[PDB]
């Protein structure tokens, strides 16, 4: 069995893309942030404390023919960016793009962050990290990905995301029409529970590639590429007027600027990330300051591949028993 279904940014500069899924029966379609950074499927619902909705559409259980408390669960959740979210957990048929899975964990929310709250586009995130980062407790869940595994055509996902226009996530199968060239392996590392690879190296615009390893996760939750601040000071060089703030948080650069590409090496193939998709507009409106797309990840800890650099390629999530990451130009 294979599924597929497009993804749509949730505003004008690809903040978070989101994916329709179905969830219960009858069908409650909520819209997702598929995020290959967690592992833990949680939406907002029927138990989420009223003052933390602000326009979500939610999962209602009781509504649902086929939810199934699964009792004393609990799961609680942190992420990068200091949000966060906790509540109880349902088991019920989750469907995305035509794949189902029974008894899938739904992660119903009792409390959201302030995070959460405000981006009323996002009901919920569908991780698809490794099921060892689930935050389920007492017993550890298992991700949509995972469940689904044995009953798809291939042990695969992809993910293919738009650069200010929709895209795909395709699970079971490759689509050699959305690429072109090869799809370049590489190893991946799951002693974090992330989709952790090692990078070759870069190359800031037309500059010679340096070849250097640099380990890093492939997050489609991120919505930017984190990168050590050595390559993120290279970068940012190369555009008059750009400097890191610390009252924004990061490097911006005058809104009037032309930014370069970004290389970054997979094995001996290289993707390359055209200078506007490192534009984030405006820090503020009608602000001259425009802010990075390349960030540094000295206080993070881990590099990240986000969507700024995953939305140039074609990307492969190979889940077999030896994981892999693949990527294509495209």
């Amino acid at each position: 069995s294979t599924g597929s279904a497009t993804t749509t940014p949730i505003d004008s500069l690809d903040d978070a893309y989101i994916t329709p899924v179905q969830i219960g029966t009858p069908a409650q379609t909520l819209n997702l942030d598929f995020d290959t950074g967690s592992s833990d499927l949680w939406v907002f619902s029927s138990e989420t404390t009223a003052s933390e909705v602000d326009g979500q559409t939610i999962y209602t259980p009781s509504k649902s023919t086929t939810a199934k408390l699964l009792s004393g669960a609990t799961w609680s959740i942190s992420y990068g960016d200091g949000s966060s979210s906790s509540g109880d957990v349902y088991t019920d048929t989750v469907s995305v793009g035509g794949l189902t899975v029974t008894g899938q964990a739904v992660e119903s929310a009792k409390k959201v962050s302030s995070s959460f709250t405000e981006d009323s586009t996002i009901d919920g995130l569908l991780g698809l990290a490794f099921s060892t980062l689930n935050t389920v407790s007492p017993t550890q869940q298992k991700t949509f990905f995972d469940n689904a595994k044995a009953s798809l055509d291939s042990p695969v996902f992809t993910a293919d995301l738009g650069y200010h226009a929709p895209g795909t996530y395709n699970f079971g199968f490759i689509d050699t029409t959305a690429y072109t060239g090869s799809i370049t392996y590489t190893a991946v590392s799951t002693k974090q529970g992330f989709w952790e690879w090692t990078s070759t190296g870069y190359a800031v615009g037309s500059g010679t590639f340096k070849s250097t390893s640099i380990d890093g996760i492939a997050d489609t939750g991120t919505t930017l590429l984190y990168l050590p601040a050595t390559v993120v000071s290279a970068y940012w060089a190369q555009v008059s007027g750009a400097k890191s703030s610390s009252s924004v948080g990061g490097y911006v650069f005058p809104c009037s600027a032309t930014l370069p590409s970004f290389t970054f090496g997979v094995g001996s193939a290289r993707i390359v990330i055209p200078g506007d998709y490192i534009d984030f507009g405006p820090i503020s409106t009608g602000s001259s300051s425009c802010f990075g797309g390349i960030q540094s990840s000295a206080g993070i800890g881990i590099n990240i591949f986000g969507d700024v650099a995953l939305k140039a390629a074609f990307v492969v999530f190979n889940g077999a028993t030896t994981p892999t990451l693949g990527f294509a130009s495209k």
